[PDB]
RNA sequence: CGGGAUGUCACG
DNA sequence: CGTGACATCCCG
RNA sequence: CGGGAUGUCACG
DNA sequence: CGTGACATCCCG
């Protein structure tokens, strides 16, 4: 193969596209759009408890990714979109490098301020309570820039790109779940695929709206997620043997209010929550009545 | 080391951005776009001479694309946009196994009809032209979407997608060139990198209008061309040690008319040819009519 | 050179 | 329906 | 859980 | 102008 040696004798481009791998979650990086392409993740019940906390990590440049293709916070602040990881952090509370490896750049596009910590975030949090209803949960994230027919009959991809390195904004956001029961079972695996546009949504919809077929999503995307997996093996929907149903809005809104006491340095602030709470119409759970008491010291 | 192969069990998503090998070029393959992300190809005096011929050949999908990735003519055809190859058939017609591979849809982009066969195609014959000059060329060709800014501010990319597997029609196109003037000489070598928009352009732009720095490309496209390269040595401005002057409309539709003269099979149509030529106030070089007065005597002899 | 419109025969 | 190879013609 | 606005100190 | 680790305060 001597053409071939000339060929290449300066080497190929280089698509910067190979996987890095970080403690608890792995990614290929897209260099043109400056944004992840997927990132995969394993969930289990032992990961998501732990001490590491989210305050005490920033968004920073990943060192890992040549500067000039990387992002950087200047892109972000004030450019009317947050900063979304898709790893969640929740997902690494047992690790402090781990959490930190999350905010990473690498690991976050441009996301709506609202489906952030909304929409999406309940996404997030029904990963996690798959835990304990199976042993292992791989989950496969990234960003979509998908087109949108006009008048005129013909389909145009739009997207905006934000800041001085030019950071895509996508259009929706994908997500493939993979569940296993047991490690000593072999229940066919649940597996689901959904892609939630990006921006404000509510409660209203169920998630099963945003569900969608694998193939389906491996076209729209570029994308063949889990190679190994045997295709030509029993495979279930993960909405058949599980629920698909995120949390109400009297649900999420008391998982925040209990959630944000265990941050509560003062007792101002807890006197703040009962007063959203009877702002919220909600009915005070015990559950995060013995999470009052316990913390009023 | 095991929280890891507990991450890999069903293996990392595929990409597809590995390179591809062919006779006389190599690509990376998008499968979002479906369209080839970056084409490299190297060029000599000895592969642009052979007898390879176009018509002999067509387009269909390369055969190692998974048809759930891979374009069809039908998403081409009919969408008002040409069929463009990005390693040019003109490169390889020294190989017929070669060229039938530039026409896989692996290395074809959605381009603008005028686009293909005027400006794009003149850029493709001055690389040719190179190979008077320098021994060995390499050129890197490939799309690009690039945004645009808004009244109100906002950058915004946007672009068509065709075909029911939503082909990417590119807002612009560039290609890097590379050039060492012999294999046993040290001079600097030359390099120009040059982005062209996908739409219609006359014989009054000069290829330098056009033309990019390295890095300006890279930030770009997202690529990195030529890693070995040593960046650090002495490389020069092509358009500096060369002329990167495009054919004007006199010599370039005079080059057209003398390939056509090896198509004519009579000697009526070879005369319509020469008639078009007056038609156009070109007079024809000497060697044209060299040309022309060989394949017309061919022509006569079998009538 | 770069793109297109067509026909015919053979065979899967 | 597709696969090949031979051919005719058009445009810039 | 998910995102933002601010401070004091320390080092390069 | 860049890296780490303390802190209080807003919002859904
Ligand atoms: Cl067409
Ligand atoms: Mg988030
Ligand atoms: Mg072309």
């Amino acid at each position: 193969s001597a053409e071939k040696a000339v060929l290449e004798q300066f080497g190929f481009p280089l698509t910067g596209t190979e996987a890095r791998c970080y403690t608890n979650h792995a990614l290929s990086y897209d260099q043109a759009k400056r944004v992840p392409r997927w990132v995969l993740e394993h969930i289990s019940k032992s990961k998501i408890m732990g001490d590491a906390d989210r305050k005490h990590c920033k968004f920073k440049p990943d060192p890992n990714i040549p500067p000039t293709f990387s992002a950087f916070n200047e892109d972000y602040v004030g450019s009317g979109w947050s900063r979304g990881a898709m790893a969640p952090a929740g997902n690494n509370k047992f690790s402090s490098k781990a959490m930190a490896e999350t905010f990473y750049l690498s690991n976050i596009v441009p996301q709506d301020f609202d489906n952030n910590s909304g929409y999406w975030n309940r996404i997030e949090m029904y990963c996690r309570e798959l835990t304990e209803r199976f042993e292992d949960v791989w989950v496969v994230s990234g960003p979509l820039t998908l087109p949108q027919t006009r008048g005129d009959g013909k389909k145009i991809v739009s997207y905006q790109v934000i800041g001085e390195d030019n950071v895509a904004v996508p259009s929706h956001l994908y997500k493939v779940i993979l569940a296993r029961r047991s490690s000593v079972s072999t229940e066919p695996l649940a597996l689901g695929a959904f892609v939630v546009p990006n921006e404000a949504i509510g409660f209203q919809p169920q998630l099963t709206e945003f569900q969608v077929s694998l193939q389906d999503l491996e076209k729209l995307s570029g994308l063949v997620f889990f190679p190994h997996l045997d295709r030509t093996s029993d495979i279930r929907n993960i909405c058949s043997v599980d629920t698909c149903k995120l949390l109400d809005f009297q649900e999420f809104t008391l998982y925040l209010s209990t959630r944000k006491i265990e941050g509560a340095r003062s007792v101002l602030r807890l006197e703040k929550i009962m007063e959203n709470l009877k702002n919220a119409e909600i009915e005070p759970d015990d559950y995060f009545m013995s999470r009052y008491e316990k913390k009023l010291e």
